[PDB]
Order: structure tokens, then sequence, then C-alpha cells
DNA sequence: TGGAGTACAAGTGTGAGGAAAAGTAGTTGGCGAGTAAAGCAGT
């Protein structure tokens, strides 16, 4: 319900339905083959809200702009 | 021959800890000179 919805969305939330589209194609790409691809900088995991949107950010609260660029790694 | 359970191995009931950017403080600092006349005191 939109009264008080309080939707469940993180950045490992973006990881794992990235995951679970790899092994309905069944690729040889995994979390070892994820976090090598994002710890090293490689697909924008880490620091996504500050460069991504550049028109959609500003009206975006603070505490949900924290949470969408890589705070941590999982 | 057949039970007391006591063990590890399965479960589900009970609130909180850690994350962080903008927004919000107490605090300095850095401003806007003459030539004349009449008056009533004066004595």
């Amino acid at each position: 319900p939109q009264e008080e919805l309080k939707l469940q969305l993180h950045m490992t939330s973006t990881i794992s339905i990235l995951y679970l589209a790899s092994t309905h194609l069944s690729l040889p790409v995994y979390t070892c083959d994820y976090i090598k691809w994002i710890c090293t900088a490689k697909m924008p995991y880490f620091q996504a809200s500050e460069i991504l949107p550049k028109s959609w950010r500003i009206q975006l609260p603070n505490y949900y702009v924290s949470i969408l660029e890589g705070s941590i790694s999982p």
C-alpha cells in the first residue's frame, strides 16, 4: 500500500538481481566475478549517487542519496 | 525388548545497531572679516 510503503531497496539489491540474471542465462560469472568487478571500480556499484544522474540529483533527500552510492561493500 | 531423555539440530518469537548527507548550531569577524545705527538699560 502507498500508505507507509517503506520500500526495501539497497545497493545489495542491484547486485543480487544482477546475479540472478546470470544463472538463468547460465553464465560463469559469479559473486567472486562481481566483487572483483565492483571493488576494482569497473561496473558502477561504488559512488553511484554522485556522478550518475547529473540532473535528477538535487531534489532527492539526504538519507536517500546516502543509500544509492556505494557506501560500503557487502 | 522396549522405555526415562539429552543431546545437537533443527526451528520461530523479541527491537535495535550503524550509515550519512544536508541542514543547524555557538563561535569570531567585519561592516555600514566691516560701518553702521537706536534701544534701554545705566547713574
